[PDB]
């Protein structure tokens, strides 16, 4: 898994309006890590931080870049920019959180900084806003920068996000034949869950291909956050 397909991975979550793990902002980050360093033992995404570095045995988004061993993985740490395309961006304390935030970088634009979040405003789901990085600097405590279980089952899945891609592989550029929307229900007979990614479900579609739709993510082999719909 390339730092693209990790990000491209964090993109298909937009819209979805469902929580990635227990829909804190580090969760969203947490997810990205291990997507990108699935093997680590120690870090954000392996769970593992210095014991030292927090208090009351809580996670504190502020400091996340000085309370995870990050270059034990390959990752490297700044307190400067400029921003780029698949760093974790963590964001100091303001009224309100004294635990500050950490985002993930989509993209840069000029000045635009496309964002990528998990509960920046309540909403506690992961959202794509757009920032101006002049400002956004100005927040900024660290630049942290990168370096399938398959089955059987006769199923069918009830949606109940606004849409889901239909996609031709099991990832996700796999581009969109068409979507399922909400309340909508299809019938599959493969189940493909990533390590670190989603849960696909599969089926041969009219043309005579297999297509796959995504269902919600999945960290360590586990779903990690809610379903995009109900099966039976
Ligand atoms: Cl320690
Ligand atoms: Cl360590
Ligand atoms: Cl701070
Ligand atoms: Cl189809
Ligand atoms: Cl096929
Ligand atoms: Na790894
Ligand atoms: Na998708
Ligand atoms: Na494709």
């Amino acid at each position: 898994t390339t730092v693209n397909e990790a990000l491209n991975n964090v993109r298909a979550q937009v819209g979805s309006g469902v929580s990635v793990g227990n829909g804190e902002c580090y969760a969203l980050a947490s997810w990205y890590e291990r997507m990108i360093s699935p093997d680590a033992t120690v870090g954000l995404g392996a769970g593992v931080g210095w014991v030292s570095g927090a208090t009351g045995d809580t996670i504190s988004a502020k400091n996340i870049g000085s309370s995870y061993n990050w270059q034990a993985n390959g990752w490297t740490v700044s307190t400067s920019g400029p921003f780029q395309a698949g760093q974790i961006v963590t964001l100091g304390a303001t009224s309100g959180n004294p635990y500050g935030h950490v985002v993930i970088v989509e993209a840069v634009d000029g000045d635009r900084l496309t964002i990528l979040e998990q509960n920046y405003g309540g909403k506690r789901y992961p959202t794509r806003n757009y920032y101006s990085a002049a400002s956004y600097r100005q927040q900024v405590v660290h630049y942290i920068t990168p370096p399938a279980r398959t089955y059987r089952e006769t199923g069918t899945m009830s949606v109940t996000v606004d849409a889901i891609n239909i996609r031709r592989a099991p990832n996700t550029s796999g581009q969109i034949v068409a979507t399922y929307k909400r309340g909508e229900s299809f019938d599959y007979d493969t189940v493909i869950i990533d390590t670190n990614g989603y849960v696909w479900v599969s089926y041969i579609g009219s043309s005579g291909i297999r297509n796959y739709v995504a269902t919600g993510a999945t960290k360590d082999g586990k779903r990690y956050g809610d379903a995009w719909g109900t099966f039976k």
